[PDB]
């Protein structure tokens, strides 16, 4: 199928996060009275238009929206401004707040988005540090830069360690340790254990061990995440059923102590 896309090019006169440098700023579109909060981000060229690419064939409310590319010394990604930050930041610093109806609500969230499938696109790279956060009810997947059977290890199924291979259902084995990494509030996965070393851990048939919290329904959910055959792994599809029913009864499946200006989703 055609990929009949729009790739938006943005007048650098219409328009710091982090450190390439991401820039926190605004978009005014000339003529019409509207404000847009935005993000603004040859090897290098070639691997930001890569992405810039992706992200203009993808629409999805649990999908980060691209807003356009900027040409000048540097191309510049122009993304929809996630005012929260990452989520892996969030739950680190809102640990104490944190209750059970808002981290199952993200997992179902992050699995609707993971569309992808859909669009037949690989992410290659979901963690909980490319899960952005417009609001602490609404997370959006980000960072498309090795999305493309077709590197961080500790996210990654053993079938893509081994063998270098990536499927949807690779993409699966990542959303358990992204769970893994809300459901113990921002954890490292594998803490002190080399990357080298990963590979042999997960042959020998040990995983990421049970968070405090999860009850053994949730845990279950990971483990699944997690098996050798990745086939036998569940489907996003089903992932979105699983954590629905428990968003529908949270503390039942975690146990928790004490539980002019426009956005971009609204500029079509
Ligand atoms: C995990 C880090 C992080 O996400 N920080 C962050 C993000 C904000 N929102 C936002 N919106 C759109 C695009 C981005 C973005 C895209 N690519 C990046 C990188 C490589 C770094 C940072 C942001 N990127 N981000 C945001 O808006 C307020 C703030 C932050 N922080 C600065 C919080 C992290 N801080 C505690 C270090």
């Amino acid at each position: 199928a055609p990929n009949q896309a729009l790739l938006r090019i943005l007048k650098e006169t219409e328009f710091v996060l982090g450190s390439g440098t991401v820039y926190k700023g605004l978009w005014i579109p000339e003529g019409e009275k509207v404000k847009i909060p935005v993000a603004i981000k040859p090897k290098a060229n070639k691997e930001i238009l890569d992405e810039a690419y992706v992200m203009a064939s993808v629409d999805n409310p649990h999908v980060c929206r691209l807003l356009g590319i900027c040409l000048t010394s540097t191309v510049q990604l122009i993304t929809q401004l996630m005012p929260f930050g990452c989520l892996l930041d969030y739950v680190r610093e809102h640990k104490d707040n944190i209750g059970s109806q808002y981290l199952l609500n993200w997992c179902v969230q992050i699995a609707k988005g993971m569309y992808l499938e859909d669009r037949r696109l690989v992410h290659r790279d979901l963690a909980a540090r490319n899960v952005l956060v417009k609001t602490p009810q609404h997370v959006k997947i980000t960072d498309f830069g090795l999305a493309k059977e077709y590197v961080p290890i500790k996210w990654m199924a053993l079938e893509s360690i081994l063998h270098r291979i990536y499927t949807h259902q690779s993409d699966v084995w990542s959303y358990g340790v992204t769970v893994w990494e809300l459901m113990t509030f921002g954890s490292k996965p594998y803490d002190g254990i080399p990357a080298s070393e990963i590979s042999s851990i997960l042959e020998k048939g040990e995983r990421l061990p049970q968070p405090p919290i999860c009850t053994i329904d949730v845990y279950m959910i990971m483990v699944k995440c997690w098996m050798i055959d990745a086939d036998s792994r569940p489907k996003f599809r089903e992932l979105i059923i699983e954590f629905s029913k428990m968003a529908r009864d949270p503390q039942r499946y975690l146990v928790i102590q004490g539980d002019d200006v426009v956005d971009a989703d609204e500029y079509l």
